[PDB]
């Protein structure tokens, strides 16, 4: 029940993860691992323990040989320890934040925007680009991002429902529940990608008509695909995640430059994507 251009919009946001999105992780590599073997600032750091606590996860690497490699994280005692993966991490979303600037490439109605509407957008959605492919391979089950031969498992520190507390992990949790087909996760992206009240953004009409258009290609996927009474309302609730995704987009955003403020690790395309200049 789609129209042919919907179809369309739907076929060439496909195109565009499909070509962008390399889902074994095949070309993840020459990363960084965690090393082997004040009042003011006092109060940063208490901050920054804060930021990073609820986050913590263990690391798998499978050598292409069967051979396995698997690190734990230290326990928080009030040094630099806390920050052993952020290096790590920072090139994994350094890859990451590379595949999905290529999405937006690829795709015609981002290509024909001005090149600053482009810049603009990108550092507006690229955490939430990121986060959305990483949903889709995230395995509820074990609290694991199965990402290629690298894996990342949260530490089972609380238990479930303690961990349900910090917002970007309830999320990840609250849409894979919803059991979205790769046609919806890609229109998450558009929908993301296109949001007209980002810093900077001149082509606010051009961007929110887009926007607009991706929405409704959305919903209407989902009336044509979904007539069970447990995706009642599915396009509202993810429409809702999307405006949460946002929020946590913010908050995250201020905790990686609370970081970067007293322990600097941010890659350059972070930097650039995140508002730091070098100084
Ligand atoms: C705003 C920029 O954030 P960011 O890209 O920065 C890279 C360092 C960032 C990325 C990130 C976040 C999560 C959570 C939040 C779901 C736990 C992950 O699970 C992962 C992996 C790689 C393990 C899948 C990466 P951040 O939210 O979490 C890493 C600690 O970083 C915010 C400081």
């Amino acid at each position: 029940g789609l129209t042919e251009e919907q179809r369309m919009m739907i076929r060439e946001l496909m195109d565009a993860q499909m070509k962008t999105f390399d889902t074994t992780f095949s070309h993840f590599k020459n990363f960084r691992l965690p090393g082997v073997l004040s009042r003011e600032e006092a109060a940063k750091w208490s901050q920054v323990r804060k930021d990073l606590c609820s986050l913590k996860v263990s690391l798998q690497l499978r050598g292409e040989d069967g051979s396995v490699w698997n690190y734990k994280p230290p326990a928080d005692s009030g040094g630099k320890e806390i920050f052993s993966l952020l290096p790590h991490m920072a090139d994994m979303s350094t890859y990451m934040f590379k595949g999905i600037i290529s999405f937006a490439k690829v795709i015609s109605y981002f290509r024909d925007l001005p090149i600053e509407d482009q810049i603009s957008l990108l550092k507006g959605a690229a955490f939430e680009l990121c986060q959305l492919r990483f949903n889709t391979v995230f395995n509820a089950e074990t609290g694991t991002w199965e990402c290629g031969r690298l894996s990342y498992c949260l530490e089972d520190t609380g238990g479930f429902q303690q961990l349900l507390l910090e917002p970007m992990l309830k999320f990840h949790y609250m849409l894979k529940k919803l059991q979205l087909h790769e046609e919806e996760y890609v229109l998450m992206q558009a929908i993301s990608l296109f949001s007209p009240d980002r810093p900077g953004v001149l082509q606010h009409r051009v961007v929110d008509q887009l926007q607009e258009q991706f929405a409704i290609t959305l919903k209407s996927y989902i009336e044509c695909n979904r007539p069970q009474p447990a995706h009642r309302f599915l396009f509202l609730k993810i429409m809702a995640m999307l405006t949460e995704l946002r929020s946590i987009n913010a908050q995250h955003t201020q905790r990686l430059l609370r970081i970067q403020d007293i322990h600097p690790f941010a890659t350059p395309l972070m930097q650039e994507l995140f508002g730091i200049t070098g100084s």
